[PDB]
DNA sequence: TATGGATCCATA
DNA sequence: TATGGATCCAT
């Protein structure tokens, strides 16, 4: 997978450039985002351009969450204190993980999504809530590009179609990344939808 | 129908206290709120409650629109300048309307949201733009409760989902809405559905 | 009566 | 075209 487009506000642009362990979770989370390929034994990301929205949006996923988990130490379901503790009210934040080195401590919350577009202002502004209450430091989108969703599930979240909204995170430390495949072909195999293209490994929770 | 919660940002309060533009806009939306009956004979809104997420959701709006428009003038389809004109990218508002009167002019903007609870927050952001761009005077969202959610399609947008994040509005002129049946009644008809998704 | 999602609809 | 919406799913 390739990234193509990224929008990162001022105040990220800040903390990318003097802080290296804002700087060493933008890296694992672009290594992660541009590891996943299609198909398995590939080395790229192809995906089937026969026709409109025909592919599911499942297995696009999961390597890189694979990587963020096993190979970068990453959580799932981290809930907001916020949310779970005060307002009693309202789901976790997709990925997370803590960075610390001698006394410094960064805390990164991160959604990768393929919901429906709407869905992504949800994640927005979720995100927007744990950064407001100093939950966490640093906030993370990750999505496709419009070119790419054509080709999948009608209606999934693309970075053009959010792009109007970015400006409702100024003031805030939050970066948008919109990622494409390598290749457009008809000679790979679709990914599958429904319970087909469902994932069947074990996430490393928060809880845990 | 009724209005059963409501939840205005301290910034609307000030305008409904103050505003006669605001307060005949609040009366307008209030009373068209209230509007929907079920079923079409009926004086009340009576709702199916024979099983979880019975009922469809669109026939709910069609009379609380039909006096906005009709009785009252308010414009459907709105688009906003940052939108169309300037990010050249985004749908319009649902339910607009300019209140002038001598040398005053208020903006509402207004969002009736039966959708998914993920679009609420779609609403909510675009409605944000609108005031943070100065289009709009004050913002209105228009919701079922969970208690008639229940009985409406899966997921739909509920005053207390969105509740969590009403605090997203502070310091802008914000009004919430949630509305509930007046009685439920296994006896009335089911509301019917369409074939959306899956 | 919890909650993020995944999918398709209809009208331009 | 592009966009708001509606409908069930999985845990």
């Amino acid at each position: 997978m390739e990234v193509e487009k990224e929008f990162i506000t001022d105040e990220a642009k800040e903390l990318l450039s003097k802080d290296k362990l804002i700087q060493q979770a933008y890296n694992e989370v672009k290594t992660s985002i541009c590891s996943p390929i299609w198909p398995a034994t590939s080395k790229t990301f192809t995906i089937n351009n026969t026709e409109k929205n025909c592919n599911g949006v499942v297995p696009i996923k999961e390597l890189c969450y694979t990587l963020l988990e096993d190979t970068y130490n990453w959580y799932r379901e981290k809930p907001l204190d916020i949310l779970k503790l005060e307002k009693k009210k309202g789901g976790p934040i997709d990925v997370y993980k803590e960075f610390i080195e001698n006394s410094e401590l960064k805390r990164v919350g991160m959604e990768f999504e393929t919901g429906n577009i709407s869905s992504a202002h949800r994640s927005m502004n979720k995100l927007l809530l744990g950064l407001k209450h100093g939950e966490i430091d640093l906030a993370i989108i990750l999505m496709p590009i419009k070119q790419l969703a054509y080709y999948l599930t009608d209606r999934v979240t693309n970075f053009e179609e959010l792009e109007p909204y970015f400006e409702l995170t100024e003031g805030q430390p939050f970066i948008f990344i919109g990622f494409n495949a390598e290749a457009y072909n008809s000679n790979v195999p679709l990914i599958p939808k429904g319970s087909d293209g469902m994932s069947k490994r074990s996430i490393k929770k928060w809880k845990d």
